[PDB]
């Protein structure tokens, strides 16, 4: 149910034209839908502490996730919950107990002030690339849609070089 | 239960500090929560067509609202709907019939493709000012929260000059 991980992930915004070209370049055909239900306090506490708190619905699975700062990249705490647990967090704004609650209290978020603020649909595809994972994200936000390429790595120094090299190969500007 | 209006909107991004100062100038203390549930097709048809479709939930009310191009600004169509109707649209992706559906057909949006794509919360206060409605918004998006000032008017020329003069009066730079 419960895992934690250190995630090192570079991200670049891209245009629609660049996105479609890069997807054809990697033979990216199939996209997987996911929806993220995000939480925050009226004072933006999560954001102020470099952190994010979300319930991801992907397939039949719901996962409560906290991302927070680590020395390198982010420390992520995932907790699989049931649909009904997901819906009660969203309708009551009370966060279920367990690893994610434990980390929020140690971060000193005023947990009782957290509220369900909204949601976003992302279409996501991935592929293994230079011993990292290349991610193609198309997200539908309130008045606009956003295209991103991401790269999750094991080595921050060599991963970065590989990512910047890829962008350069494809004449994609660093954004 | 249904209205249409031609609407002209000016918007400026402000800092929290600018936002609180402008609020204090207008005796704005109370904010009202509002949630917008938005729809779009996989092809982004609505965005292509300069348009937006949302269900807004505020207070007791759900309002299905379509925004589309007018010769200047936007033609808004509003249709008040029931909780059940709102939920049905969000769960099944089917747009209820009436004035908003009729406008979507005229736009040639592939209506059967529209899907419920997400939602966002906004804390809002409005005051009547010069030719219109001055809006103070604090919105909570996925990655971040923003403060924005908007001005909704019917007269473009004078509306724009008044909004610009108000921003300079308070040393707020133009950020589109």
């Amino acid at each position: 149910a419960m895992t934690q991980e250190i995630e090192i992930e570079f991200k670049n915004i891209v245009t629609e034209e660049e996105f479609h070209a890069l997807c054809k370049s990697f033979s990216i055909e199939v996209f997987t839908k996911q929806v993220n239900h995000y939480f925050e306090t009226p004072n933006s506490s999560l954001k102020e502490a470099g952190s994010a708190l979300r319930i991801r619905h992907k397939g039949e699975t719901y996962t409560l996730t906290l991302k927070q700062p680590a020395e390198v990249g982010l420390l992520e705490t995932h907790q699989v919950v049931t649909e009904n647990e997901a819906k009660m967090m969203m309708e009551t704004n009370v966060i279920i107990s367990g690893a994610v609650m434990n980390q929020l209290c140690k971060l000193q978020i005023p947990v009782s002030a957290l509220t369900y603020m909204g949601s976003l649909t992302t279409e996501r595809a991935e592929t293994l690339f230079e011993g990292g994972t290349l991610v193609f994200d198309h997200s539908f936000y309130y008045n606009h849609d956003d295209y991103e390429i991401e790269f999750e790595v094991q080595d921050e120094e060599t991963g970065k070089a590989a990512f910047i090299h890829l962008l350069k190969q494809h004449n994609i500007p660093i954004r």
